[PDB]
């Protein structure tokens, strides 16, 4: 061969997988995710295809879901830091049934003029927020009394999800898998480089994925391993299913004095009949959606297998479907969607809630005045396998489930991978440097 | 005697489940109240 000599090159387009922090970006305008500090979005972002190069994607290793997990919780706690403690409101409640029982009409006597202007301030309380005192009437008190000090969320904080974007830092790039058939992992062929991702709204829910993206012209079902009962099945829907939710009760609210310079909002009277929360779901769209899902499930789980039975498994907040329409947390019985194996949902409202899990300090929602209405659609859902059974293709009871809230972002992040680019490299050449 | 066996009565149900909860205390952690029995309290008071 030729006498070869070392030549140094810079700008070499090669890279290695790496994990780092992506910068937030937002369509700039006390909403939790509406941080005062965030990069304005690019009105004309670029995307280029590699084509000579493929890349190994694995949605179960995208560490970006961890960044979102921690940052989102931090933002929640920060916005709701200067909020009102319920500590002096642990006073026992003399409760009777509210005439029309999920709502009790109770009284108490605290603080009784501890350098302030206060009184008994009777009010309405929800069953799901209190603990019975079986040694009394039965009487009630705040369920938090024997656990922790919790605060009433600041009335000035909105909880509307914001579609936050995330962009690569210098020296790093975001690769995207554009294969319509891409599942949990593999050598994605259609790979492109993206300057910055689209916005993902931090929607928090249990059992069904709401207001997300749609599948590429068919239902696509993903899992780490369809044979492993310890894994979950992620279903991305071809078209979404329409759901319309309402809180028909027109509620008032009252500010009460709890100390000098301190106020607390209580549920006031209710105007009109007291009715149940519920959501209306189109059976047509729901059933047709299931048809496509079943067809795909057959590919792995058998051609005559009975699927989709009633809700079961986990504590009440896992067994019920959960969402936060209007700022109030609704827990509805999804069984009405899965009450027939191979639509109006009854629903209750809770105010003392836990953002995915909370230790010690927790959030109590304020009462919302008026009526709550919203509209959304089911764009995905999580199925769980019921466990061991006869191998024969008889049953596989894909119950709704999933309590790991991180999957509400992983379900979108699966498209992306972050790498570190190494511009420095060498190769042989023909001649020696003309060294004197 | 370096260890005293003492009682008290606090918080007496300030929205809680409490009682007199007698316990052992060390001499070196308390201050005598020479106007009482002598009785004691936390030296940090
Ligand atoms: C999935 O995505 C959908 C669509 O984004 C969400 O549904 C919407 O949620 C927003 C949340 O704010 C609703 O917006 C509210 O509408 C109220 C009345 O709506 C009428 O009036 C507004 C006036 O601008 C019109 O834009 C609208 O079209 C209607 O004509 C407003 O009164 C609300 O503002 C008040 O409340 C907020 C509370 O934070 C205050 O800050 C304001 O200052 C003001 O007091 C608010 O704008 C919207 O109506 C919903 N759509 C529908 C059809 O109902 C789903 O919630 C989302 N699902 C999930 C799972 O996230
Ligand atoms: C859909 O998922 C299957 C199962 O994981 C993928 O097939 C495997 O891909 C891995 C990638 O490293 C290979 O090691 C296995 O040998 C593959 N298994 C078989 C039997 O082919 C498949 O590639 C995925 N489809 C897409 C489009 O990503
Ligand atoms: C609640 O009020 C009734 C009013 O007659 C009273 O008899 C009862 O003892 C009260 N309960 C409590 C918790 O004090
Ligand atoms: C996905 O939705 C489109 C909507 O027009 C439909 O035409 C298509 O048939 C659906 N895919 C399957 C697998 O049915
Ligand atoms: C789902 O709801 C959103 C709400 O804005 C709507 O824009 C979208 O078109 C809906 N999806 C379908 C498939 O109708
Ligand atoms: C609730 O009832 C009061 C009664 O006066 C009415 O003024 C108010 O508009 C009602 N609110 C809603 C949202 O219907």
């Amino acid at each position: 061969a030729e006498q070869l000599w070392v030549t140094v090159y810079y700008g070499v387009p090669v890279w290695k997988e790496a994990t780092t922090t992506l910068f937030c970006a937002s369509d700039a305008r006390r909403n939790v995710w509406a941080t005062h500090a965030c990069v304005p979005t690019d009105p004309n972002p670029q995307e280029v295809v590699l084509e000579n190069v493929t890349e190994n994607f694995n949605m179960w290793k995208n560490n970006m879901v961890e960044q979102m997990h921690e940052d989102i919780i931090s933002l929640w706690d920060q916005s709701l830091k200067p909020c009102v403690k319920l500590t002096p409101l642990c006073v026992t409640l003399n409760c009777t049934d509210l005439r029309n029982g999920e709502i009790k009409n109770c009284s108490f006597n605290i603080t009784t003029s501890m350098r302030d202007k206060v009184q008994k301030e009777y009010a309405l309380f929800y069953k799901l927020d209190v603990v019975p005192i079986k040694n009394d009437n039965t009487s009630y008190r705040l369920i938090s009394c024997n656990t922790s000090v919790i605060t009433q969320a600041c009335p000035k904080v909105s909880f509307e999800p914001i579609p936050i974007h995330y962009c690569a830092p210098a020296g790093f790039a975001i690769l995207k898998c554009n294969d319509k058939k891409f599942n949990g992992t593999g050598p994605c062929t259609n790979v492109s480089t993206v300057q910055c991702t689209h916005g993902i709204r931090p929607v928090v829910s249990t059992q069904l994925l709401l207001n997300g993206s749609l599948a590429e012209e068919e239902v696509v079902i993903r899992s780490a391993n369809f044979t492993d009962n310890a894994k979950i099945i992620i279903v991305q829907l071809n078209k979404s299913v329409e759901i319309n939710c309402t809180r028909p009760n027109n509620n008032t609210r009252k500010s009460i004095h709890i100390g000098p310079g301190r106020w607390f909002y209580t549920t006031g009277e209710i105007i009109g009949d007291i009715r149940q929360a519920h959501c209306n779901i189109s059976g047509t769209k729901w059933n047709d959606t299931l048809k496509q899902i079943v067809v795909k499930l057959k590919e792995q789980f058998g051609n005559k297998t009975i699927v989709f039975n009633h809700s079961s498994g986990g504590d009440p907040e896992i067994v019920m479907h959960s969402f936060n329409c209007g700022g109030e947390f609704f827990y509805c019985n999804s069984t009405q969607l899965f009450n027939s194996t191979w639509i109006v949902l009854p629903c209750r409202i809770k105010q003392i809630v836990n953002m995915w899990q909370e230790v010690g300090k927790a959030m109590y929602a304020p009462p919302i005045k008026g009526q709550i209405r919203c509209s959304s659609n089911i764009t995905g859902l999580i199925l769980i396998r019921d466990g061991g059974k006869n191998r024969s293709e008889n049953t596989e009871i894909f119950r709704p489930g999933g309590g790991d809230m991180r999957d509400n972002w992983r379900s979108e992040l699966y498209k992306y991978k972050v790498v570190k680019i190494e511009p420095l490299g060498i190769a042989p050449t023909k001649c020696k440097r003309r060294v004197v």
